[PDB]
């Protein structure tokens, strides 16, 4: 269980801490408890407080699907259009397809548009270069011999597709490309909207995109201290090759430092479907399988190759899933644990969080990892918050 468990990777140095927060719709049944400990600049050490500023990493991408969704309820966007104008680097992307044997790359142009959708599902083409080894390949010609200039989005993701768009799944800066067109299509910066459209009419102040100047939220910020003096989220992403210190601008896929009560607040108003955010169909749009044939089929065969289980956020390879417009999406149920279209995702290797509306539960459970982190004990831990939780929800539901 998360307490003896938790207790016992912070006795071996494994870790300093976690913030756990979980939520029915109504608030009703509520667990939140941040233990252990973190350290500031100064070497002084505090108990882990629930309003504590963590580092999403990619629980990011949550938030900025919200964004790019709120612009389709504005009519500045749809989900299917074709985004090549606003977004003329995307259109110019070509499919690379492999090598020849002396090591040319075969490349074909698009043979579609690049839309929204297949942003927000990871079905665009756009991977990952430590992810996908045929664009890793590709990445190791045209090499950047480190120009260390501070790049923008479109800066920073400069290599082809990895096939056809609307065809595969693969990981990638679909979210980093969304903000980017939300920030076009609005005129002003992603921070702005969101602060506008998510953190206001919730009630949040404390968040800001990497780079974290505000002195209030520093003061707070875990991955400020001695080990990541740059505050770079390194315990989050599970060591430093730092794609915020080589950033200009937000960047959707991975930027935003949010408190952990402030985070279930967005996942609580998806649960309730209370219209603070989004339109209650657009949310259950969200909940769906949003891969075509092909994708559907790209995305098995990364689940069940050696990164699945990363992609598989603690699912079982017996379970059948999608991919919803936020996350992962699973297809049938597992009694006893999430219901059928539960939707997940996470942060780095310490942080992952679901929105489970058939058996009516959220939550977000983000270790506090030390450098160097145990990718083996992240994924014990994470499993351990995701099961515990449950478990602790069956308890309350009895005590009725
Ligand atoms: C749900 C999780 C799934 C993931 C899929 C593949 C990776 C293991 C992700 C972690 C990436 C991160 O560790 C790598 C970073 O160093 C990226 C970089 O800075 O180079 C992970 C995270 O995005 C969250």
């Amino acid at each position: 269980h998360m307490d003896t468990t938790f207790q016992a990777a912070i006795d071996t140095g494994k870790i300093n801490g976690a913030v756990v927060c979980a939520t029915d719709a109504q608030g009703h049944f509520v667990y939140n408890k941040a233990t252990g400990e973190r350290t500031l600049l100064s070497g002084e050490k505090q108990p882990q407080q629930l309003d504590d500023v963590l580092y999403l990493a990619s629980a990011t991408k949550l938030i900025t699907t919200i964004a790019a969704l709120q612009c389709v309820e504005d009519g500045l966007l749809s989900l299917d259009g074709d985004l090549s104008s606003i977004a003329p680097e995307l259109a110019a992307k070509y499919v690379l397809t492999g090598f020849t044997d002396d090591e040319s790359p075969l490349d074909d142009p698009p043979a579609r548009p690049i839309t929204l959708k297949m942003l927000l599902t990871h079905s665009s083409g756009t991977s990952y270069h430590f992810l996908d080894p045929s664009i890793a390949k590709w990445r190791a010609q045209y090499a950047n011999p480190e120009n260390e200039k501070p790049r923008l989005v479109e800066e920073m993701f400069t290599y082809p597709l990895s096939f056809q768009p609307g065809t595969g799944w693969m990981y990638g800066p679909g979210l980093d490309w969304a903000g980017r067109v939300v920030e076009r299509v609005t005129g002003g910066t992603l921070m702005e909207f969101m602060q506008k459209r998510i953190f206001d009419p919730l009630g949040i102040t404390d968040s800001q995109f990497y780079p974290v100047t505000r002195e209030d939220l520093r003061a707070r910020l875990v991955d400020l201290n001695p080990s990541d003096p740059g505050a770079l989220g390194s315990a989050v992403i599970g060591g430093g090759g730092e794609m915020n210190l080589r950033g200009r601008g937000a960047f959707g896929g991975h930027g935003l430092f949010l408190t952990g009560l402030d985070f279930v607040k967005i996942l609580r108003s998806l649960l309730a479907n209370d219209g603070m955010l989004l339109k209650p169909a657009a949310v259950d749009n969200m909940f769906q399988q949003h891969l075509g044939p092909e994708a559907a089929a790209s995305h098995r065969a990364a689940l069940a190759s050696p990164l699945g289980p990363f992609f598989r956020v603690g699912t079982d390879p017996e379970t059948k899933v999608g991919y919803g417009l936020g996350g992962l999406l699973t297809l049938e149920d597992v009694d006893g644990w999430y219901g059928e279209r539960t939707l997940t995702w996470g942060g780095g290797l310490t942080l992952t969080w679901f929105i489970d509306r058939k058996n009516n539960l959220c939550g977000v459970g983000a270790i506090q990892a030390v450098l160097p982190v145990d990718g083996d004990l992240m994924a014990d831990l994470k499993q351990t918050f995701r099961h515990d939780i449950y478990r602790k929800y069956s308890a309350w539901k009895g005590q009725q």
